[PDB]
C-alpha cells in the first residue's frame, strides 16, 4: 500500500 | 500494492 | 499488484 | 499505507 | 499511515 | 500515522 | 499521532 | 499526540 | 484494507 | 485488500 | 483502515 | 486481494 | 483508521 | 482514528 | 481520535 | 470513546 | 472505540 | 474498533 | 475491527 | 477486520 | 480478514 | 482471508 | 484466501 | 469502561 | 472496556 | 475490549 | 479482542 | 482477535 | 485471529 | 489464523 | 492458516 | 483491568 | 486486562 | 491481554 | 494476548 | 498471541 | 503466534 | 507461527 | 511458519 | 500494569 | 505489562 | 508485554 | 511481547 | 515478539 | 518475530 | 522471523 | 525468514 | 514505563 | 516501554 | 518499545 | 520496537 | 523492528 | 524488520 | 526485512 | 512519551 | 513515542 | 515511533 | 515507524 | 516503516 | 516499507 | 517495499 | 516490491 503506497499511493505515491 | 502500489499505485505510481 | 503495481498500478503504473 | 504511505502517501508520499 | 503516513502522508510525507 | 505520522504527518510530515 | 504525530505531526512535525 | 506529539506536535513538534 | 483501503475504500477509495 | 482495496476496493477501488 | 482508510477510507478516502 | 483487490476488487476494482 | 483514517477518514479522509 | 482521524477525522482529516 | 483527532479531528481536523 | 466517541459517540458523535 | 467510536460510535458515529 | 469503530461502529459506523 | 470496523463494523459498517 | 471488516464486517461490511 | 472481511466478512463482506 | 475474505468471507464475500 | 478466499471463500466466495 | 462503559456499561450501555 | 465497553458492555453493550 | 468490546463484548456485544 | 470483540467477543460479539 | 474476535470471539463470534 | 478469529474464532467463528 | 481462523479456526472456523 | 486457517483450521476449517 | 475488570475483574468479572 | 480483564480477568472473566 | 485477556485471561478467561 | 489471550490465556484462553 | 493467544495460549490456548 | 498462537500456542495450542 | 503456529505452535501445535 | 507451522511446527506440529 | 498487573502483579499477580 | 503483566508479571505473572 | 507479559512475564510469565 | 512475551518472555516466557 | 517472544522470547521463550 | 521469535526466539526459541 | 524465527531465530531457533 | 528461519535462522535455524 | 517500567524500570526494573 | 520498559527498561530491564 | 523494551530496552534490554 | 526491541533494542537488545 | 528488532535491533540486536 | 531485523537489524543484527 | 533482515539487514545482517 | 520518553525523552531520554 | 521515544526520543532518544 | 522512535526518532534516534 | 523508526527514524534513525 | 523504517527512514534511515 | 523501508526509505534508506 | 524499499526505496534505496 | 524493491526500487533501487
Amino acid at each position: 500500500y503506497a499511493w505515491f
